[PDB]
């Protein structure tokens, strides 16, 4: 009924690492073609701001962190001679939460509350 409930009831067989992207495409953080442009970035940043994970003074720095992470995930994909996929979506997350602008426990708390407000 919510993205997390739908996606985890879906993956039950393998390709379980796609469970992450399945959620983030519903949130709007990653496109359905696995891409991350600035439509997805500003969607990711805004959600973090409405749920008080980051301050409004840090918005432009966080967007840029998201932007530089996106370049990296794509750069690594093309040295492996392919493009974005389930794994790149995870790496985009790992790269973003590397930043010290984001408090982990507030992030996980925000996302889990954001997820409830969506159907299906």
């Amino acid at each position: 009924e919510t993205p997390s409930q739908k996606c985890e009831e879906k993956y039950k067989t393998d390709k379980i690492s796609c469970l992450h992207h399945c959620k983030y495409q519903y949130y709007g953080f990653i496109d359905v073609n696995y891409n991350i442009a600035q439509s997805e970035i500003r969607k990711f940043s805004n959600v973090l701001m409405d749920y008080g994970v980051v301050d409004k003074s840090k918005k432009r720095e966080l967007k840029k962190v998201m932007h530089e992470c996106a370049k990296q995930v794509k750069k690594e994909a093309r040295k492996d001679s392919h493009w974005l996929n389930c794994r790149t979506s995870i790496n985009y997350y790992r790269c973003v939460l590397t930043s010290k602008l984001i408090g982990p426990q507030r992030f996980d708390k925000a996302i889990q509350d954001y997820d409830k407000t969506i159907s299906v």
